[PDB]
């Protein structure tokens, strides 16, 4: 009577100084597939996102519009909300840092590594930037400006005005989980994807680690932030804070009204450790060295598998409002399963994307609209289909058994490639078979079988119709709208689109009713490029 572990994945908590942009809608996109994935799967699934609140930043920000803090962050945080509604994410749970019980749950954190040894109180002589929330070192600083045009200094990385820090803080010896982090990494050869960023991040820890400071002064932050427990002068870095999030989630028990408690420990929500931690490669360090030293320091299981990602370009150029790339527009434009499509299949997590609506056209023309919308059309068409139901099939050729084969091997190389995860691959894999599909449409002729060979059609059919039950079943991660359209023209039953009995040829029962497509209902449609 032993469960498997809950599929636990994760998005990046993201900073509320700015409104939703295609970043946040990137990384929360890849998290929703991955889900959806799992659900398809038949496993039980908890993937989280939410919102990273406290700082200087933060309070300098709801100053300048003069709200509360609470007030400025709970508007911002709505809005991530409602972008991922607009986005048609299935997130089981969003979490805010200034939840009271993520709020404690810092602090227990803090007193366990407190408890083992791990912090002590240092010193931290060097640069900072309360626009970075980060600390930096002389060869990332160089002269600029400041808000008055007087020389100053300034982060090569961001550009912000960078304030001088000689100041008490507590520190987490990090130096000191150098071999366990190694070992790690050794004992894991998948724990980092991209495989080569794996290598980088070896040889980081191989070079050796600094301490981290872990606390500012509660002046710095207004007091936005978690108190240290047992030293009120100060606050916990935004960093540990936030990074903790994801432990947070893993007890939060949800009651029916919706009121939030944490359990003592992770086992009976059996969610800990993450399946998937998705990142940008900008935060794959903290993730991959930092994140994983804390938990060995409070003694927890370690996350399975780090994946980082990198940013969308447009039109070749740098987004910039002054090209701008609105993803909620772009969905209105063309359709948001097409979107999530071009998204998940135009770059791998290696590589900076580039949207074009040039790009976008050709994949929802030649993908979307040509192979897989084209395929359902000629499944649902009454002078093809003229009972409008599933067939009996007749006797197999071998060239029906070659295809029926491609059809029973998809489930392994496409389940593979979602748990690598490798979503791009499993989306290549699933379109070589639909292109299969209208091939074998096509050298079979319907056309000529419904006025010649009714049987040799039953065959034909069936045969294509569950091969499109097969593929779309493993496109509702990525287009689950357009994909319950297909699954309904189609008259697949519910009970038969998700769960791994599905995984094989032969479900669907002859005489089953086709619902078709109304009169105006083209799944995907090809469109001009202007
Ligand atoms: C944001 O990262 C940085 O600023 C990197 N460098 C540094 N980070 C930190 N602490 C830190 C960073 C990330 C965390 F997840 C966290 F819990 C703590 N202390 C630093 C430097 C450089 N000297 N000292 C003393
Ligand atoms: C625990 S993930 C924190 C991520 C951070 N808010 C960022 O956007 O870079």
């Amino acid at each position: 009577m032993k469960k498997q572990k809950v599929f636990f994945a994760t998005t990046p908590i993201y900073y509320v100084n700015a409104s939703p942009h295609i970043g946040h809608v990137y990384s929360t996109l890849i998290v929703d597939v991955l889900g959806r994935y799992h659900r398809v799967k038949g496993e039980e699934v908890f993937v989280m996102t939410g919102t990273d609140e406290h700082g200087q930043k933060v309070a300098e920000a709801a100053a300048k519009q003069g709200v509360s803090p609470m007030d400025f962050t709970t508007s911002v945080s709505s809005e991530f909300k409602q972008c991922f509604q607009e986005m048609n994410y299935d997130m089981n749970y969003f979490i805010r840092t200034t939840n009271p019980t993520h709020e404690k749950l810092v602090q227990d954190i803090w007193k366990k590594l407190a408890a083992k040894g791990d912090i002590y109180l240092g010193k931290y002589e060097g640069w900072y930037s309360v626009s970075d929330e980060s600390f930096l070192t002389a060869q990332n600083v160089a002269d600029g400006v400041d808000r008055d045009g007087k020389p100053c200094k300034v982060s090569l990385e961001s550009g912000h005005v960078v304030t001088w820090v000689e100041e008490e803080n507590y520190m987490f010896r990090l130096s000191a989980f150098r071999e366990r982090l190694l070992k790690y990494f050794h004992d894991h050869p998948n724990c980092i994807v991209p495989e080569f960023r794996r290598r980088e991040v070896i040889k980081t820890v191989e070079k050796g680690l600094f301490d981290l400071s872990i606390s500012r002064k509660r002046e710095s932050v207004m007091n936005w932030s978690i108190p240290v427990p047992g030293d009120e002068r100060h606050c916990i870095y935004v960093w540990l804070d936030a990074l903790f999030n994801y432990y947070t989630g893993a007890l939060t028990r949800v009651a029916t009204d919706g009121t939030e408690t944490l359990d003592e420990d992770h086992h009976a929500l059996n969610r800990w450790p993450a399946d998937v931690h998705v990142v940008g490669k900008d935060i794959l360090k903290f993730h991959a060295i930092y994140w994983p030293a804390f938990l060995m320091s409070a003694e927890l299981p370690l996350p399975e598998r780090l994946v980082s990602h990198g940013w969308w370009t447009k039109d070749h150029k740098k987004i910039s409002k002054s090209n701008a790339f609105d993803p909620v527009e772009k969905a209105k434009e063309f359709g948001i399963d097409a979107l999530k499509y071009f998204l998940m299949r135009e770059s791998n997590f290696q590589d900076d994307g580039d949207y074009s609506d040039k790009n976008m056209v050709a994949r929802l023309n030649g993908e979307l609209a040509d192979t897989l919308g084209n395929l359902v059309s000629r499944c649902v068409a009454p002078k093809i289909n003229v009972n409008g139901m599933w067939p009996e099939p007749a006797e197999y050729s071998e060239s029906d058994k070659t295809l029926i084969a491609s059809l029973n091997n998809l489930a392994g190389t496409v389940d593979h490639y979602y748990c690598l995860p490798d979503i791009q691959h499993a989306l290549i894999a699933i379109f070589d078979v639909l292109r299969s599909l209208n091939a074998y449409v096509t050298e079979n002729a319907p056309w000529k079988l419904v006025k010649m060979d009714t049987a040799r059609l039953g065959t034909v059919l069936y045969v294509t119709m569950e091969g499109l039950r097969i593929c779309t079943m493993f496109l509702q991660p990525v287009m689950p709208q357009k994909a319950k359209e297909i699954m309904d023209a189609l008259g697949v039953p519910e009970a038969a689109r998700v769960g791994m009995e599905n995984y094989l040829f032969g479900i669907v029962k002859p005489g089953t009713k086709i619902a078709g497509l109304a009169e105006g209902q083209v799944v995907f449609q090809k469109v001009t490029l202007p």
